[PDB]
């Protein structure tokens, strides 16, 4: 499927930036997994905070290799929504295995037991939102809430205004991907698009119960979003 590969998720995050002008495109040269996502979310928001007080050096340090430092600073300056996608495969119990299996699936296409989930950090609402199209593929939802609540303390202090923690929302209130579908990527994009449209949406209201109707929603989302992404420069960062 088109939206299951990291590059096409990058291109989707570029598109949300060109549509909404407040989204930080994600950095696929720094793959996240359950091993390193919390740390990287933290580094990103500290970089954002430093840009706020005219400190450009930590920024040059964390700049994505395919993006110019000044352009990265500018995008951080205007972003209030930070999407992060975590890749996961329950076979791997090291980061080097996790990343080796990730490179394999992206190079060959074969999905296997791989899966994407979504974290959105929103500094306009001081909220962290989690979305898993299967609900508990990586961990139990309370285990994920716990991890995330701890990140929210970190973020409240990293990004003031005083240092109170961010709110944590679990957005995947119910399962949206049935068992034999390889659609998590697309579901993460569609959740993000709905979030940008209105950050107070309920997923249960968007998604039909009937399995054909649900599949049809996403299929329409995929075609239309694939069409908007065709006419692009390949893997270039947007400008401000």
């Amino acid at each position: 499927g088109a939206l299951e590969d990291n590059e096409h998720l990058f291109q989707f995050s570029c598109l949300m930036q060109n549509k909404h002008r407040r989204v930080l495109p994600i950095d696929i040269c720094n793959p996240l997994t359950k091993f390193n996502f919390l740390e990287c979310i933290c580094n990103c928001l500290m970089t954002k905070q430093s840009v706020n007080v005219n400190e450009t050096d930590m920024c040059e340090l964390f700049c994505p290799p395919t993006c110019t430092p000044e352009n990265y600073r500018r995008l951080l300056c205007t972003s209030s929504v930070f999407p992060f996608v975590m890749w996961h495969d329950p076979s791997a119990d090291t980061q080097e295995a996790m990343l080796t299996k990730m490179d394999q699936t992206m190079s060959s296409g074969r999905v296997g037991n791989s899966h994407w989930v979504l974290v959105i950090v929103d500094i306009e609402y001081r909220c962290v939102t989690f979305f898993d199209s299967l609900c508990d593929y990586v961990a139990s939802p309370q285990q994920m809430r716990e991890q995330l609540e701890g990140l929210a303390v970190s973020l409240g202090a990293i990004y003031p205004k005083l240092l109170s923690p961010f709110q944590v929302r679990i957005g995947s209130t119910v399962k949206v991907q049935s068992p034999g579908e390889f659609t998590c990527g697309a579901w993460c994009c569609q959740f993000l698009a709905w979030y940008l449209e209105n950050p107070d949406f309920d997923l249960e209201e968007k998604v039909p119960t009937n399995p054909s109707e649900r599949r049809a929603l996403l299929a329409d989302f995929i075609s239309t979003t694939e069409q908007a992404m065709s006419r692009y420069s390949s893997l270039s960062w947007p400008t401000t």
